[PDB]
């Protein structure tokens, strides 16, 4: 006859799976228990006239994921009914990333991506992060227009006026708050790779990276800029290319300016001070059956930096002495590459042009008359693509140790020989015809 009552609950906020104690009166004869409008099992033995002990089910459907559910525990006795409000906590929100079209202008739509976006109370931008208490920084930029999707995984919102340039985006939920970095212009661009360190004038330079968005400047070694209209950028914003209109007269790096900022290439671009043979005053050819060409725009490698070496013709099968160039190199000064640098930390680079792929013919590269240490059976391949490119120039790169057996660069220098040699042969079973050009042999750091 007495009406059941609930005075309080001991452990109003509660996690699924945890034990609770319902304290009140006239509860001795509870028949049924419910939480969030869902039937919950309980044990009769933990029931007294003044207390119910049960555990909030782990798999209980929460009010966070279904707004139709009343956030209360309901008790039914033999005759009466009692209810008390309590909040079973949803999992904490997290933010993976922001999906946006940069730059973000006020009023533009962006999408916050993450999970457990239950019970979103507020969304704001801030120059600094909220406290671990969820305590919210002094100055913030409230985002008034936002919508959460049905999966509680995405918040689509519109950008406020007077946008923060840099800082954080915060999703404020009942359980806690989630934070991620926010930049209205997006992340700084990045450079992964460059097609070459010494591309031939008139040929294509290609740059790999990310966030090449609205590229406004490409600066070469702080000497000159590429006219923006002559810069092609890929749809996916991860590749830049352009024709090199002139040779730099000083080494440096390539700087790329995009919406997200400016970034420099890591490699040194046009390391003229690292060149050892270019057939244009650095080093010199001495003897050998080969050719030397200045490209004329209509044939051969079409373009060239001054004179370049040519090894062309048809090679009989099993020809172990065909065409070659024996030259005197001008090794890199120690002012640039210190004597104590290991050979293992150095690489030989050169520009190569292959008219057409071939099968059988190979190249030998030798230095300082140490043919024991020479590079043998080498087929030119691009350091950029890994393939044997044809009909255009490519950068070829090999570890210097594959040509030099010495330990440090000074040991190499102590041989006091300026010999560099390129030898073409055909150990192949079938004859073949080739047309290959070489220029700008250079030694640089790995
Ligand atoms: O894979 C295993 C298979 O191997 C097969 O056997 C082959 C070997 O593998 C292969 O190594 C070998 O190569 C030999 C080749 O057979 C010889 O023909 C060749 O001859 C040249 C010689 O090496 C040079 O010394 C020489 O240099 C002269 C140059 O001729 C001259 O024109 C030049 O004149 C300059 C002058 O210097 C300037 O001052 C002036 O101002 O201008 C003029 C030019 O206008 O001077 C050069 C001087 O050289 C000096 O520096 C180097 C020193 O060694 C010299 O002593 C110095 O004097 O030119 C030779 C060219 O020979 C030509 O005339 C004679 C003919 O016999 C020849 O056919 C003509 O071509 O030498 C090669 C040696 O190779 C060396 O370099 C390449 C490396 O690969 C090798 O390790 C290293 O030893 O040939 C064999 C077979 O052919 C097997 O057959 C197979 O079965 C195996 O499976
Ligand atoms: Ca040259």
């Amino acid at each position: 006859d007495a009406i059941p009552v609930i005075h309080y609950i001991r452990v109003t906020d509660v996690n699924p799976g945890t034990m609770i104690v319902v304290v009140g009166e006239h509860l001795g004869g509870t028949q049924k228990v419910y939480i969030n409008d869902q039937e919950v099992s309980f044990n009769r033995n933990y029931v007294t006239s003044t207390s119910i002990i049960l555990t909030v089910p782990n798999e209980l459907e929460l009010t966070g994921q279904n707004p139709e559910l009343k956030g209360e525990i309901r008790i039914e006795t033999e005759h009466g009914v009692a209810a008390y409000n309590m909040h079973v906590l949803s999992p904490a929100p997290y933010i993976t990333r922001i999906s946006a079209t940069y730059p973000i202008k006020p009023g533009d739509q962006m999408t916050v991506i993450g999970g457990n976006f239950y019970e979103v109370q507020a969304v704001y931008l801030s120059t600094e992060q909220p406290a671990k208490d969820g305590t919210r920084p002094v100055d913030v930029q409230e985002i008034t227009n936002y919508e959460v999707n049905n999966k509680y995984s995405q918040i689509t919102l519109t950008a406020p006026a007077n946008l923060l340039e840099e800082g954080y985006l915060v999703v404020e939920c009942y359980t806690s708050s989630a934070v991620t970095e926010f930049k209205k212009n997006g992340p700084k661009p990045v450079v992964t790779a460059v097609s070459s360190t010494m591309p031939v004038v008139g040929s294509t330079v290609t740059i790999t990276g990310q966030n090449f968005i609205e590229v406004s400047r490409v600066n070469i070694n702080a000497e000159f800029d590429i006219p923006v209209g002559d810069i092609t950028t890929s749809n996916t914003f991860d590749e830049i290319s352009f024709v090199l209109p002139q040779a730099p007269t000083q080494s440096g790096h390539i700087s790329v300016t995009a919406i997200g900022g400016t970034v420099e290439s890591a490699e040194i671009f046009y390391p003229l001070e690292n060149v050892i043979l270019n057939y244009d005053g650095i080093g010199s050819h001495v003897w050998g059956d080969c050719s030397f060409v200045v490209a004329d725009g209509s044939s051969a490698p079409y373009v060239s930096n001054g004179t370049c070496l040519g090894i062309t013709g048809t090679v009989s099968a099993s020809n172990y002495w065909w065409k070659q160039s024996y030259s005197n190199a001008q090794w890199v000064n120690t002012s640039i590459i210190p004597g104590n640098i290991p050979i293992d930390d150095l690489k030989l680079q050169f520009e190569c042009f292959v008219k057409e792929v071939f099968t059988g013919p190979v190249f030998q590269i030798a230095m300082c008359e140490n043919f024991d240490a020479a590079l043998n059976g080498y087929v030119p391949v691009s350091s950029f693509t890994g393939k044997t490119e044809t009909g255009k120039w490519m950068q070829c790169s090999v570890s210097l140790s594959s040509v030099v057996a010495d330990a440090t660069y000074q040991d190499f220098l102590n041989r006091n020989s300026t010999h560099i040699g390129v030898y073409a042969t055909n150990p192949g079973s079938s004859q073949a015809t080739i047309e290959v050009y070489f220029d700008n042999f250079r030694i640089v750091r790995k």
